[PDB]
């Protein structure tokens, strides 16, 4: 039936409000020794003692302590190398059920038993979603962590199911520490004093929501915020207009994404469904009806350091000099204001442009663009290319200031996502693919 | 409906989806079709199980081979994701369906039920296991006082999964906790909606009971809440089989405890009177004794009056074996271990597992037929005290030290 | 964020005063005694303790000291005579404000005080109803009463607040202490234990909504049946049947209720809107948009009533000869299991009933059927005239097997009931309109 | 806009109104015509509201004839619906209209602030309380935890109505809502949403302060919630203008210990450290008595010290204040009285009222400018126990027997 949506809502009211109820820096050494007792206590009162313990020991560490221990991640704790070579030779004399089960057994790294511990204690979840931070940020000085990071992923994979995410508006009636978390989070408009963020909240043509998982309780995980409007925008230079008129929610006819954003480091990489936005779509919809098409203004962030790779190579597949010629204008700190120099690259930059999306693959089997990977696996289309949409210093050197319309169909959106996924197809309109 | 060959194909299918939609709907289609399926079509593909859908040997080989080369990190790692059966992922996926955790539940009772005609299934059901001990954490677990105001389709869940006291219908059923002398908890869990995974009968009292009929019986009256000084949990009962075996935590009699403090602070005194599912099935094997330092001569002689259609009740041939029985109920529980070192009955595992105290042996206890084939109307006392729930817990686990009351330790031979 | 908003809060807000929400024999002169203090009392403790005391007395007392009470509530809880003409000749003297002020503080009864004080005591309301309910009972035999039960509906109308008012679907998932209530009011369908109302309640072509407000906590006030069909039905019989093969709820086109009620005899002439079938409609339409008509299968309590009484009435104003000799019919054992017979009075009765339903008005000028002036008030049209619909020896005594089915049109149900609220107008369907003399 | 006379029109015509549907159409257009008008066609609108809508004397004198004629029981009854002002009805019915209970309350503030300026309007706040006495019963008051979790349009309103120790912005509010050593309530009726009515301001401590300094201060040590035995209501305030002179009850304190103790049962000792707002008035018109026993020449003297502008600050000229201002308010309070037999205070009725006791005078508690401008810096305790509430309550109302501590009486 659909009476799971009340059980659930009733079910995650009693776990949030059971959330928001409930020391010394330790060495590097201290750490690792406490997690063996961890790993091998079997009370279970000791056991989320010893972890609480554990993790308020890490919290408090000085910066290396705490790296001393990452790097115990994995030299200390992953599997038993004897145990698995055991399990190997078995496997290879006689490929049975009891040898297949026992090399699963000795191959996996103790590190997921300390995880699992480490998450009984209270507040667990969050400290341990802040360590998965700590040892992404380390991989870089240290790519051994690679796989420390990989059991992260795997259990936390398991814990945030897509099931239990849930849908809510962010607007002035919601909880204040809450709000007080998207004051942070907030991407684009500035929001310092609670004030600002009335504000920010305030008018009828804005909205924002938010995605919530039990596993963090009060945490928007997904922010999305959202624009009301009649017309679908070309230029974000508008949108974020201090001085300009808001219009009303009935007065609206078109819902513009202008900004999506993960809020926790610890989950990139996480997964949370491919039909978020569908939902944000729905949401809209059955507030207000009215709304007929459903846009986003997304940026294009690795389109300019694309054109910069693309560029560099003299010996480019379809770009010659006369090209790179007015091309390179963009070597120039101001360049879009000379309507003259504009109207001129408009053709060749869109030319590239349309390349970058339908053309450019990253490394597996998917788009370059890591924001068209997000909104083509939500069963969008990349519906219009606006140039110059964005002329902030910031999207200059980001795109050169190029902006991407990707457009949200209710009826074909899981359509376009099977598309996408099964075969490759990049749901694109025919006014941007005719620019190979 | 679909048969063994066509469920394993759409399994197959679904491994190799790409796409959440068409996924989805693929895992629904299964489970819907599984459901369908005949006897024989069920077992057909949880066998297909057991064999199609282990590790894939192919990639298992080369990550072997590639580990034997260089036992590096990367594959160390590698070997892990490829000693994984495809069972797992096959699973993971269908719990995408609605309705797929409550299907995969009783999916996993259908293997746990033919696993002795075919223990082959028994490699299905451990990857259940750690799938559930995942899915089912004891952080999401919540208590739910469960009263005549609870809805219906929930009440009549607790009819049927009833395992201690038999509630034959619906006015036993508001007689358990409609009067304001009677309590009723559960535990649910997000993953399985209206389902309580755990249920506690509680009676609150003046004094601490030693058979069940006085607070069955639909005749006593009743007393204030406030008027009681006693809890007590006169049944506790696990609901899904498809369950058994996955922990839901060892303090969950605690937060009843504490949840009815904070209701009546008037009840300071917590107990149970609990059966013993595991001391005729005990008893009887002991009463082939090749050779014990327990049963004797002048042992079987009263151990005869046992079988009868009704010894309980003349007092003559059954006063002879209270003492008896007792003295060996009392070595059934400090010294009878099971298979794993743990205490041999599943009910004192339960409470002394939840930190309480094996507190009194009360022979007798339940004349119901349930009660004579499980232990032969024998039940006994554990009791609970904030103050001691910890420690005996602790001392338990970390040592095995079992906890009983002096008066008891006593009668072991 | 306020109409959804509001609804947020008012379920929160509702959720705490429902759990919240989850004595001797006296004699008519104690109580009365009683009623003395709790009337004299100050403070909010001791008042709450009296009242308390004073309807558990009550609920204890023998039914002859329960009416000496309830007498005693007329003739000795009125307003003080005294004063009363003290200020009317103040008023008579200088109609000054102060002279109108307590003009209406004099007039008003001391029994107003005592409910509203009675209604402090825990389960309070829900004694008063009880207690209404029982001068309701004996208006007849004590017509006195009638004085005390206008100071009742004064109350209970401020206290019963439309606004609070909530409907809810009640199925297998409603809690069982409101479902054992169910048990006992439901109308239709025969119902025993739990097998009853689970087997009643199981089909997915059936739907039964409750309307509850927070005063009565766990009562359903108002309870709602309904049938998922596929086309307007004319007669019972059917969608009763039990051996009758139920449909998808997906799979229906039409909503038809069958049966609507008032639960509470206590609450009888207490109005909770007129807008009660348009909220129960919009629900079916948001769960299933897979139904577009919103129609009723009705009964005509008291068209028997009204034709015996026109037909005694030598000088009726359209029953000619003919007419006259034709329902003659209508006193005979079966009459209806006979085709002949049954067609041959068709025509005059369905005639008759359209100057029953368009043109008979009540004391008042409402329209003189009961069922008639809710459906009509709750903006529905008289759409069909069904002869013969319910042959069950109850409709038969009741109407002559005579239903009808309202129209309810989610477009026009206020302009509807504007219509026959402001201008008199019944909205009844030509059909019907053109088949009256 | 809308002017009075065009309101006074639509009244009439919601009167007569029979439709339920355009029933609240009417009243929801009237309601947002008043609103939104000048303050000329308000005064309009609200004199209409006492003059051309009280009882409508013909049908009243008809009813007296009738009664005259024939003092039936069904004449009576009669002549009781002819006494009721039109004005209710006009009420009842704009209260129909979605969010009319809230634009009502806002209503009797205008005509309670008018009144002083136009006494015939008294008559009008008489209906209103009348129905708002109906409508807002106390069974339905709900009492609720307000701390940071709240939502923010609530927390505002909180901020928005401190009413005796002022807040400055949301920072110093989270302050009193989320360390854990803090807490505090609200009571919501059905009525008004996201309303709340009153609220209150507990500092869970382990003493019993005689000054607000080191409450508010931002600068300070918290304490775990079991590492608290007492609970200090620092704070109290009735929001809505519009519902002055209703009330809620008189057992709202009650709930809030029962509350606070079955949470953290740890804390068995419920004081309060409340403010007098009726000392300054008092005082200040008590120098102009003509005769007063409460004071004579070598009292008027060594009170001449508080008319400085800052003595508080200097421990000299401060301490002959200490004994003659105690004896003073000792007696303001177990003596002076209002127009009726309970106490002036505003504060202490309220306490009182709600089955405390006063259990001491803390000497000038209170520093703030707004402290010395009516208690001079006084604030006095009051002490709940789960003991004597109901009985204290009891002795006040049913003989006017003011609870208080014998450190107070002879005073
Ligand atoms: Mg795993
Ligand atoms: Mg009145």
């Amino acid at each position: 039936a659909d009476r799971a949506s009340e059980f659930l809502g009733g079910l995650f009211n009693s776990l949030t409000e059971r959330g928001r109820s409930l020391s010394q820096p330790m060495s590097g050494d201290e750490l690792i020794a406490l997690s063996e007792t961890l790993l091998s206590r079997r009370g279970e009162a000791s056991g989320v003692a010893l972890a609480a313990s554990l993790l308020a020991g890490y919290e408090a560490a000085d910066e290396d302590d705490k790296l001393a221990f990452l790097d115990a991640l994995a030299e200390q704790f992953g599997p038993d190398l004897a145990e698995l070579n055991t399990a190997i030779e078995a496997f290879r004399a006689d490929a049975s059920a009891e040898a297949t089960g026992e090399l699963l057994r000795a191959a996996e790294p103790r590190r997921q038993e300390l995880i699992r511990r480490l998450n009984h204690a209270p507040g667990g979840t969050a400290a341990l979603v802040k360590m998965r931070e700590a040892v992404l940020a380390r991989i870089a000085a240290h790519p051994q962590l690679r796989h420390v990071d990989d059991d992260f992923v795997h259990l936390f994979t398991s814990w945030f199911n897509r099931g239990f995410l849930v849908l809510q508006r962010i607007d002035w009636t919601t909880p204040a520490n809450i709000l007080e978390k998207i004051i942070r989070y907030e991407q684009v408009h500035t929001i310092h004093d609670w004030d600002d963020l009335r504000a920010r909240l305030a008018p009828p043509d804005r909205r924002c929501y938010g995605f919530f998982h039990p596993r963090l309780v009060d945490e928007p995980l997904i922010f999305v915020e959202v624009a009301l409007t009649k017309d679908s925008p070309a230029a974000i230079a508008p949108l974020l207009d201090l001085e300009r008129e808001p219009i009303a929610a009935s007065d609206a006819t078109t819902a513009v994404f202008y900004s999506i954003s993960n809020t926790q480091q610890g989950l990139a990489g996480i997964s949370f469904g491919n039909f978020l936005i569908k939902q944000v779509v729905e949401e809209i919809k059955r507030e207000l009806p009215n709304v007929q098409t459903f846009v986003t203004l997304s940026p294009v962030p690795g389109f300019a350091k694309w054109l910069k790779r693309e560029r560099d190579n003299p010996d480019s597949t379809l770009l010659d000099a006369s090209a790179r010629t007015a091309l390179e204008a963009l070597d120039t700190p101001n360049w879009f204001d000379d309507a003259d120099t504009a109207d001129r690259l408009k053709p060749i930059v869109l030319q590239l442009a349309a390349a970058y999306f339908l053309q450019a693959k990253g490394p597996n089997g998917r788009p370059l663009d890591p924001v068209a990977r997000f909104h083509l696996g939500n069963g969008a289309r990349l519906d219009r290319l606006n140039f110059l949409g964005d002329r902030s210093p910031n999207g200059m050197r980001q795109s050169h200031g190029l902006m991407v319309n990707y457009l949200y169909a209710l009826g074909d959106i899981e359509a376009n996502h099977e598309a996408l996924f099964e075969r490759g197809q990049i749901a694109a309109a025919s006014a941007v693919r005719k620019l190979v």
